DNA sequence: AAAAAAAAAAGGCGCGTATATAAAAGTTTCAATGTATCTATAAACCTTTGATGTGTGTTTGTACAT
């Protein structure tokens, strides 16, 4: 492989612990993107980490847009510290990843032609939508989206440790189809 | 001939085409249930019309003044 994969999302789920009043929440923060009207959660994009979550009417959190397990998990603590300036005693208790999503490349060409035909069974294809291929692994159960350009996105894991498995199960896959 | 307002016109914002990840909230859609509202329909009445024993009626025989 010699590939790691990329993550570009990490979404988690943090449980403040209190009933936050979202209207407030949106009131004492700084850039925060709230109305009922779309969601029932208050949206906070924090540049640093630069993370996209929504807390809901139960406090919990899902996060999205981090790069690492850390990204996520400093930007909850950073996110819990704000909901208390805004009057909560928001707490990271019973933290967990939802998902890891990343996007990294072999870079070498494809035949994703010779895959999706052979792998029919597991992998479909209609390339007159979306010129990308679908494929799955139940150890570690990874969904993967292929693409001639050598990008891979790997989704379906808590962590980025079952992507990376994945991934070293993959690209020999990937080598093999390599189109030249 | 000169001033002012709208259109002619394009490129790009920015997410629909997939697109799977997962939790978080909510909607709508589907089907069993309940109900007033059609209807026929045969079972209620009212009137009709053909068949019907018989009250009244033609012969028999009568006490009864006449």
């Amino acid at each position: 492989s010699g590939i790691v994969p990329t993550l570009q999302n990490i979404v988690a789920t943090v449980t403040l612990g209190c009933r936050l009043d979202l209207k407030t929440v949106a009131l004492h923060a700084r850039n925060a993107e709230y109305n009922p009207k779309r969601f029932a959660a208050v949206i906070m994009r924090i540049r640093e980490p630069k993370t996209t979550a929504l807390i809901f009417a139960s406090g919990k959190m899902v996060v999205t847009g981090a790069k690492s397990e850390d990204d996520s998990k400093l930007a909850s603590r950073k996110y819990a510290r704000i909901i208390q300036k805004i009057g909560f005693a928001a707490k990271f208790t019973d933290f967990k990843i939802q998902n890891i999503v990343g996007s990294c490349d072999v870079k070498f060409p494809i035949r994703l032609e010779g895959l999706a035909f052979s792998h029919g069974t597991f992998s479909s294809y209609e390339p007159e939508l979306f010129p990308g291929l679908i494929y799955r692994m139940v150890k570690p159960k990874i969904v993967l989206l292929i693409f001639v350009s050598g990008k891979i996105v790997l989704t379906g894991a808590k962590q980025r440790e079952e992507i990376y498995q994945a991934f070293e199960a993959i690209y020999p896959v990937l080598s093999e189809f390599r189109k030249m």
